[PDB]
């Protein structure tokens, strides 16, 4: 996250940090807790990945640090990539992890709940992009969760900011005209969650953006209420 601050621990409970362990264990992408067994990641994030057996998802974690041999997790049973997906900047940029156990909810890990197809047309006025992704284009994965509030653009802006791609509606940017808080490097897959009416809502999944907060470059999210149906069919048995 570039330009954004320390997170207060709890305050993003659907926040995940997903792990790989090869070689070494290493934070891989964020993610957000939508059910008791699903985590709702990017697709790109699973890139080189040949098996969930190497991935490991730690939830109710605010530092990097606090990750340690001996420290909890959830294994990964399954990595459901959408089939139309092919890449980030192509969009359909959205996974589920279906995890090998059950995650007890807690004021530290709670579920994010989805938006609803009644609520395209509301405008949500504040919005927050977390992770522990670089603060810059050139750094590293930071300890500490961080947070930065940001505004979404319509579509039509979007388009304006990427000549040479295609913003579908399947797509949700934010960013400041003149840059400076933006996703980076390491918050893919994470959360884009708006507070309307004091009730958080998964507003888009962190995917991609040209550069890290540079001007007229907003950062491109994947409109997660584009994909409840495809949601509610992969998570049902
Ligand atoms: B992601 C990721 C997601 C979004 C952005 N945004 C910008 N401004 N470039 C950067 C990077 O994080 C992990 C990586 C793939 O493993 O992509």
């Amino acid at each position: 996250i570039v330009g954004g601050t320390a997170s207060v621990r709890g305050e993003w409970p659907w926040q995940v940090t997903l792990h790989t362990t090869s070689p070494t264990q290493r934070h891989l992408c964020g993610g957000s807790i939508i059910g008791n067994q699903w985590i709702l990641t990017a697709a790109h994030c699973f890139y080189g990945v040949e098996s969930p057996k190497i991935l490991r998802v730690y939830s109710g974690i605010l530092n990097q640090a606090e990750i340690a041999e001996d420290t909890s997790f959830f294994g990964v049973q399954e990595i459901i990539i959408h089939d139309q997906y092919k890449m980030a900047e192509s969009g359909y940029d959205i996974a589920l992890l279906k995890l090998e156990t059950t995650v007890n909810y807690a004021d530290s890990q709670r579920p994010i709940s989805l938006p609803s197809k009644g609520d395209r047309n509301v405008i949500y006025t504040d919005c927050w992009v977390t992770g522990w992704g670089y603060r810059k284009l050139r750094d590293k994965i930071q300890n500490t969760l961080q947070k930065a509030k940001i505004p979404l653009v319509t579509n039509e802006e979007c388009q304006k900011r990427y000549r040479g791609h295609k913003i579908t509606h399947k797509m949700i940017c934010a960013g400041y005209r003149e840059g400076g808080k933006d996703a980076c490097k390491g918050d893919s897959g994470g959360p884009l969650s708006c507070k309307h009416n004091e009730v958080w809502h998964l507003v888009g999944i962190t995917s991609w953006g040209e550069g890290c907060a540079q001007r007229e470059r907003p950062g491109v999210y994947t409109n997660v209420v584009e994909y409840v149906d495809w949601i509610l069919e992969k998570t049902q048995a």
